[PDB]
């Protein structure tokens, strides 16, 4: 009679919370989805081993179109868990899933876990200074989306940082790298010329947040556009004007050039 | 020979991640602070049993003035852990402590945990739509902080949601309730008269996120300003322009007035 939305955290099988693991262990059925994000530091096998349960993976279609036929029926007479990378309900469409549960007469509870939205605090950039967030998508066919550029512009105009998620083809396991993101933004800048993203723009790259050895790098596009940030997933941040403490952290912890202490503060 | 910043999560001792527990278990010395937030579902004793270690609690002064004198010295010859509610770097000034660590020749690692910043997802409001965040501070003496009012105004004009962290006076054991925040906001509205926060403003209240039964309520200030949302901690959110699905969730789960479903495109 209960459905548990349980977050798996950021990187590996150990990013689940103690509460989340213990609850997952007591559930009769365990479902999971890895299309919104992928746990780059672990495997389904390792997660299953830790929880000690067989995990049925669901595709985007399974969830978006048939959640009420796959998951909810079982939650009517059993305890069921729905595992998702990060924190549950962060993915835009997941919250609506609780409405579906309600209508099916199923009680639902949310067990939180670390999300990239809060993990970015490791970059030293103040969380309150982040503005609207966006996703950088690959153009294709006659479609060249550029709204993420406008997001950066509006946030930066207000001295706010912009968190940019990069395109992911979960099924095909194809990750957009920070490098590709920068190349795309430079291309959008060449088209809109708003002076929003140029070779002189200061950016921050965070790779493998959650890992004990994440890659946190800060610098100008002209210098980082070809740097090796390691394996995905990658997150790109275009900070607004910096508080001196943010700048000092980027220099001391993220190897940013001393130059940002006078140019971007 | 190392310092770990480990988050404990939102509500109780089980909100810590598995990674964080296993590491905190092997540390020689464990310090902690509980002045940046409130974990309403646990106690120092319960946390100590889980970790199986004695924990030295530090005050804001111990940390801000003597972190390098109390904690770092030990990290040079031992594996030390510094615990904090939620995520250690979110809406705190702890990130700067990593710099002190570097200066002291101590390598540091960050172990994330559920944060109120991403837990807002449980309100049904799309997390990417939140803009600049702010804190509602208790006026002191003739000093009456009002900048948080302008943050709401700025976000609202852009159609973005505004997250409002509420004040805390840990030593005095004072925790600002959503009710007190609303009263302060109405007073600022009276002074500034920007039509930003009135009795007809729609707001969302989230209390004790992380618990299995948090209070999630949405409605007009006139109706919620005197409502009992339960024990602290509380967070206040002033939504911007709502998507239909956000409104649906607020009505179905947060008990919001059905009239909001009728969004004004
Ligand atoms: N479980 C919880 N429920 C509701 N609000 C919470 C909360 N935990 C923290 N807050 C809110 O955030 C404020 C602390 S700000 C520090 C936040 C912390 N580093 C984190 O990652 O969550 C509190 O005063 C309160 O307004
Ligand atoms: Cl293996
Ligand atoms: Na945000």
């Amino acid at each position: 009679m209960v459905l548990y939305f349980i977050g798996l955290g950021l990187y590996d099988e150990r990013d689940i919370t103690v509460k989340g693991l213990e609850i997952a262990k007591k559930c009769d059925y365990v479902f999971a989805e890895f299309y919104t994000s992928l746990m780059a530091g672990t495997t389904l096998g390792r997660i299953q081993k830790l929880i000690g349960k067989e995990i049925r993976v669901l595709s985007r279609e399974d969830v978006e179109r048939n959640f009420e036929n796959i998951v909810l029926p079982l939650a009517k007479e059993n305890d069921v868990a729905f595992l998702t990378p990060g924190d549950p309900l962060v993915a835009t469409t997941h919250a609506e899933l609780r409405i579906r549960a309600k209508r099916a007469g199923v009680e639902s509870y949310v067990i939180h876990a670390p999300s990239i939205y809060s993990a970015v605090g490791i970059t030293g950039l103040h969380i309150y200074k982040f503005g609207k967030s966006a996703t950088v998508a690959y153009p294709e066919g006659n479609w060249f989306p550029t709204s993420y550029y406008d997001v950066i512009k509006e946030n930066a105009e207000r001295g706010l940082h912009t968190l940019l998620f990069l395109d992911i083809k979960a099924e095909k396991r194809m990750y957009m790298t920070a490098n590709e993101a920068m190349e795309l933004l430079l291309k959008v800048e060449d088209m809109k010329k708003g002076g929003v993203f140029t070779d002189d723009t200061l950016v921050v790259v965070l790779a493998r947040a959650g890992s004990l050895n994440p890659t946190i790098r800060a610098g100008y596009v002209k210098d980082l556009i070809r740097e090796d940030f390691g394996d995905p997933p990658h997150i790109l941040i275009v900070p607004g004007k910096l508080h001196i403490v943010e700048a000092e952290y980027l220099v001391e912890i993220a190897g940013a050039p001393r130059e940002i202490l006078r140019v971007n503060v």
